[PDB]
């Protein structure tokens, strides 16, 4: 089809059922929404993510370390359930019965540029500097005023997992949010549970499957 | 419709009738052209802007402060004339009678990420660091050789004005142009009137209305 | 047509028959693939490039200078063969008989923002700071692990050559890849021929021809 769309997650950002990998062997739940539009083999889309201190492990200092996490968008999860690393709930593609293949990173482009994720499925975070390749987008997130969020980066990488049973690539999205030095520490064990961050829908583009 | 387009402004960049807001309760007129294409609820587009010293406030120093200004793109201005903050003299949509709603930042995405503009129609500039959320693009502008323009940033923020009568969101575009330290001061009262800057068409993407 | 596509180069990246212009009046052969999708006057696409040390001039130091080169995408080469500066073997447009004009940078946007390339036509490299206007994209390339490739920038500029016989603009893509200070020198005369870099498909957007 000429234009196809794909979405997963909760557009109201109220279901904290999405799995994020954090640095140093950690995990957190977030609410997220993803929309992709594919035309002519080129895919443009947005990701939007939110979470609060209550879901987050209590190690490190967010002011010095940044708030870092990653999620995986997995278009072939309909035919390869093991690829659903972020534990999404099941997409809507339009028009119905457009293949999800359209939203996987291009296979020819992915050769030798793809990141192979750690194969333990509760711990697939990869620091920016060990990603094989990526594209970088700059944005500003918002959140509780005391966090003093100043900026953020998104990296978009083509990825695969050894646990996958199919040929189709995934999209790894790594996030880094930064605070002004006077912000409070998000990872502080006595920090209020209700401290939260919320990104805008961050746009990205990549090459998908084509004829 | 599958693909819809929107444009406003003068593609020949000869009508200096677009109102730009500046730092410190100043304003300037610019010529501008904006084109958006929406497919699958994702919108990609460009903005191009030009102006000359004659039209610009003689205060501060552009070399140390940068040249800063903002314009608003306002898709719902056909049904809410008060939202036309930059005072575009009309807009065209194709195919005819596609709703302008398609080009407004997505309402679910906009919740809690939107910036509320100062409520006065002639003074709505918001410094980058007070924008609630945004996406950043880096470019290089051109202009009179003696300005020695080195680079620029565009920030794209979803916004709304208290003066609006509808729920449809606007796009706030904040610009910063930077000069090499030996360039002449654009804001100097004795500067030649003809000193000008001109951006290329700067591309941006955001999430719009969908089903 | 609503959506048109354009591609040139080898998607398997095995034919090192593409010319890239280099600093100091040098040139190198690369393998490259470019895909563009045009909707509503707005063009999005990717470029992917790879090459190895064997094909590269042995001067300077890549660690301190960076690995810099440029290629030209030339949509009107079907009607203006002289505009084929990077020497693509041909291009494919879909649907067949869609005009290649759609993929040229917009003519109204291009006036006064366009870069005029040097004329002796293997060495039309323009340093970033000499380009009239551009848009900048940040990415991370990959390659031989001893290169220690850390990051890269792509600049997208509208361009023309004095040797062209038509009005249609070209796309100049300038690359800079950077290495960690401990990486080996790609330009070392003793360096293994097989050292290589490979970018991901890097996405970009620009304004093309419209009605
Ligand atoms: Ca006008």
């Amino acid at each position: 089809p000429e234009v196809a769309t794909y979405h997963c997650g909760d557009n109201l950002l109220e279901s904290y059922d999405i799995f994020a990998s954090l640095p140093n062997t950690n995990a957190a739940k977030v609410a997220a929404y993803c929309r992709l539009a594919a035309a002519g083999g080129v895919v443009s889309g947005t990701i939007q993510v939110t979470s609060y201190a209550g879901r987050w492990p209590k190690v490190g200092n967010s002011v010095t370390d940044g708030i870092k996490f990653a999620i995986v968008v997995s278009p072939p999860m309909d035919k390869d359930p093991r690829s659903n690393l972020s534990q999404w709930l099941g997409a809507t593609v339009f028009p119905a019965g457009a293949t999800t293949a359209l939203f996987s990173p291009n296979p020819y482009g992915s050769l030798n540029t793809i990141t192979t994720l750690p194969s333990i499925a509760s711990d697939w975070y990869v620091p920016e500097s060990n990603l094989v390749t990526y594209t970088k987008i700059h944005f500003k997130p918002t959140g509780s005023q005391q966090l003093q969020l100043a900026s953020g980066e998104l990296v978009v990488a083509a990825a695969k997992s050894p646990v996958q049973t199919t040929k189709y690539e995934l999209i790894y999205l790594g996030f880094t949010l930064k605070q002004n030095s006077s912000g409070t520490n998000f990872f502080d064990p006595n920090a209020s549970s209700d401290l939260s961050f919320l990104t805008p829908p961050i746009p990205f583009t990549y090459l998908g499957y084509y004829q």
